[PDB]
């Protein structure tokens, strides 16, 4: 009985928590009660097995236990039309089908939060049904949120409310708590989503090279074996998560945060403190902690690398226990280089013993491996440093703008939505590493640009409309920001005039935060663009500033809604003109 194993191993709370969550990710347009419903169902049912691993159905498997209680619900398609053939066939094709139907950008209302005084009576109320539907707005709404993770923030989420509710000035309490969690939720998904990416599209070569590098770079200390080790239990952790499989995802990870500890002087000496702590935040403190310092006297690379004469012969043997035996020690020593920096340098390594190995003799035309690593190590470096000064220029939201306007020239067949959401995340770079030495900038940033791209990459593939975009995302994870980089203002665009029905603010622009008025304003810079793209100067870094004044104005000219739409007649005229 799997159901019971895991049931057993994870206790009933966590259990049922991440039931609810599968189901969710699962069936994104149904309705909490309908969940609620069928988790209580699939509970019931797994204690029997507990108390009876021979009982009726005890000995199924976890995906078709869970599809059949999905599946009395789904096929009635004038709620979920597409979802509904997925239950005609059966496992591993129906799963292959529910996975392949996850929306990453579901059209679900934006969720809005009550009042303090709202939220602290409900919590006090019902904390569990406070708390699960908590877990299934976040759930439906990031389809590939690290389940585990998932829980991590519920408890902090729920000590919030808990704290804050009790205080003498609640809404200040609980606000900015709120924001954090919110903000840092959204970081966890952005990022999970890209392991997943590298598993499913690129494959688990792919994404163990990714696991070697960054673990290394992490545990300078440890051991090739060690790192090996660890890969495999982390990759294995991820499959399961990106592929539906949650409560054993879950199962795992726990057992893989134990395995670590336990053998903690062989991996980090930065790990004591996450050790101690209980479960949940055990884990997540040793996904993140910081790097390990690095081996006091360790030799140099070209040794065994580019000078050793029985290279190619070691090469050949094993190459893939090779490959990433460099890919180790290059990545323990540089801390310093972005990880998808360190991965292009293996790549290119690799297609330079393919050539070499082969020639007439290998010692001399290998031996220039290093000088090639350099350029690819430069215009890294040389971007951050460039759009790191820019940001201190102009400051996040006109940094924001500035990459609006840099990336809606680039891919403007793009949706607005979308390249106003990855451009203000793009323009937040500026912000988590230009405030790092020359040092850590490189690995916060570029990889940082690395989980936004995949952001784009992923909304676009939905609707496939730019091909140049299509291009940079499929042809190689690792080498995605060069491409997008190396981009250039499309001279193929065919512009859309001008509509009077969409440069049209209005009042009730100003009930709403500061954020949001940002973006309805970049929204239409990025819509200035989409018609006007030939000649785009300072000149409209000028365009823009208007519309801020003809907001900050008009919300405030004690007006029946006249000068907000009457002055937009007019300056809708004026900016035509430009």
């Amino acid at each position: 009985s799997e159901v019971a194993h895991r049931f057993k191993d994870l206790g009933e709370e966590n259990f049922k928590a991440l039931v609810l969550i599968a189901f969710a990710q699962y069936l994104q347009q149904c309705p909490f009660e309908d969940h609620v419903k069928l988790v209580n169902e699939v509970t019931e049912f797994a204690k029997t097995c507990v108390a009876d691993e021979s009982a009726e159905n005890c000995d199924k498997s976890l995906h078709t236990l869970f599809g059949d209680k999905l599946c009395t619900v789904a096929t009635l398609r004038e709620t979920y039309g597409e979802m509904a053939d997925c239950c005609a066939k059966q496992e591993p094709e129906r799963n292959e089908c529910f996975l392949q139907h996850k929306d990453d950008n579901p059209n679900l209302p934006r969720l809005v939060r009550p009042e303090v005084d709202v939220m602290c009576t409900a919590f006090h109320d019902n904390e569990e049904t406070f708390l699960k539907k908590y877990l299934y707005e976040i759930a439906r709404r990031h389809p590939y949120f690290y389940a585990p993770e998932l829980l991590f923030f519920a408890k902090r989420y729920k000590a919030a409310f808990t704290e804050c509710c009790q205080a003498a000035d609640k809404a200040a309490c609980l606000l900015p708590k709120l924001d954090e969690l919110r903000d840092e939720g959204k970081a966890s998904s952005a990022k999970q989503r890209l392991k997943c990416a590298s598993l499913q599209k690129f494959g688990e070569r792919a994404f163990k090279a990714w696991a070697v590098a960054r673990l290394s770079q992490r545990f300078p200390k440890a051991e090739f074996a060690e790192v090996s080790k660890l890969v495999t239990d982390l990759t294995k952790v991820h499959t399961e998560c990106c592929h539906g499989d949650l409560l054993e995802c879950a199962d795992d990870r726990a057992d893989l945060a134990k395995y670590i500890c336990e053998n903690q002087d062989s991996i980090s000496s930065k790990l004591k403190e996450c050790c101690e702590k209980p479960l949940l935040e055990k884990s997540h403190c040793i996904a993140e902690v910081e790097n390990d310092e690095m081996p006091a006297d360790l030799p140099s690379l070209a040794a065994d690398f580019v000078e050793s004469k029985d290279v190619c012969k070691n090469y050949a043997e094993a190459k893939d226990v090779f490959l990433g035996m460099f890919l180790y020690e290059y990545a323990r020593r540089h801390p310093d280089y972005s990880v998808v920096l360190l991965l292009r340098l293996a790549k290119t390594y690799e297609t330079t013993l393919e050539k070499c190995c082969a020639a007439a003799d290998p010692h001399e035309c290998y031996a220039k491996v290093f000088d090639e690593f350099k350029p690819l190590v430069e215009e890294p470096q040389n971007l951050i440093k460039q759009n790191c000064e820019l940001f201190e220029q102009l400051g996040e939201y006109k940094f924001q703008n500035a990459l609006l306007v840099r990336y809606t020239k680039k891919v403007p067949q793009v949706s607005t939505p979308t390249l106003v959401e990855v451009s203000r995340n793009l323009g937040k770079v500026g912000s988590k590493c230009c405030k790092h030495p020359e040092a850590k900038r490189m690995p916060c940033a570029e990889d940082y640009l690395s989980v936004v791209l995949n952001q784009l990459c992923v909304l676009h593939e939905k609707t496939p409309v730019s091909d140049r975009v299509t291009k940079c995302c499929t042809e190689s994870l690792v080498n995605r920001r060069p491409c997008f980089s190396a981009l250039e203002v499309d001279e193929t665009y065919v512009p859309k005039e001008f509509n009077a029905e969409t440069f049209t603010f209005h009042a009730d622009i100003c009930t709403l935060s500061e954020k949001e008025r940002q973006i309805k304003k970049q929204t239409a810079l990025v819509e200035l663009v989409k018609h006007k793209p030939k000649a785009t100067k300072e000149q409209l870094k000028a365009v823009m500033d208007d519309f801020a004044a003809f907001v900050e104005k008009c919300c405030k000219a004690d007006d029946k809604e006249t000068c907000f739409a009457e002055e937009g007649k007019k300056l809708v005229a004026a900016s035509q003109a430009a």
